[PDB]
């Protein structure tokens, strides 16, 4: 049983390069999500699930914002709290932040606890900043993750 | 709640260089390993828990092998697979790979949701090898964590 999430850059004009996809797989102890990506920043990166199938762009008082259609962060609670994959207090879409190796390359598997069926992502999206994560809205708002670099509806 | 775990480089003449220390908390979802560590190489490592609570080394068909005596993979219920932290089938000891940035340091905590107590890990080891790990025996047993880097032995 499992999910192929196809992952694209996001460009503030549209939808750029394929850089892989995503596979995601239920696990005794919650969701694994198994990347298979590649021109990434090394380093960790945001991951999280967000509410809305789209990663289209989207104008902000003016300005093109890649993947702004998606939406902020799943969060069925209405908690508004960026905690983590690990505080059930917190958005439900946080996901552990995403690993690249110096190569460019992501493939260190991901276990998101509190995510227990692959039901729960359906009619979502999976997305990775340009930023870290520090599960945390302190000092920087969403665990720091900034611009959206690359989506996937799923 | 937390537990302190001091990493030492493995030799095969005996204990090396302190490297920092790891500290394991528990969580609703399971154990925390939060590493402080630096002097790895780049990139991901094997990391489980060892059965011996030493990290001497050891010898095997003609070498002295680093942290040999710390034994094999805590495996309580003799499964002889090496599946992960994820799978229910393979060694308890079987942690997710550990995180080692580009400068060398290692700061990305890491949940293994199989175990739940400290009390755990009591009277045995932690260990970094230095492969990687894919959580299976294949192409390569223990998924190719290979020779021992850096140990810590406890209670
Ligand atoms: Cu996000
Ligand atoms: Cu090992
Ligand atoms: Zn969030
Ligand atoms: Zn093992």
């Amino acid at each position: 049983n499992t999910l192929t999430v196809k992952m694209n850059d996001a460009l503030s004009s549209g939808t750029g390069e394929n850089i892989g996809e995503i596979t995601v797989s239920e696990t005794p102890y919650g969701l694994l999500f198994t990347p298979h990506l590649n021109g990434l920043t090394p380093g960790i990166h945001g991951f999280h699930v967000h509410t809305n199938p789209s990663c289209m762009p989207g104008m902000k008082d003016g300005k093109e914002v890649p993947a702004l259609m998606a939406g902020g962060h799943l969060d069925p609670e209405k908690t508004g709290k960026h905690l983590g994959p690990y505080n059930d207090k917190g958005h439900l879409g946080d996901l552990p932040g995403l690993v690249v190796n110096a190569d460019g390359t992501a493939t260190y598997p991901l276990l998101a606890p509190r995510l227990k069926s692959l039901s729960e992502l359906k009619g979502h999206s999976l997305m990775i900043h340009k930023g870290g994560d520090n599960y945390s809205d302190k000092p920087a708002p969403l665990g720091g993750g900034g611009a959206r670099f690359a989506c996937g509806v799923i």
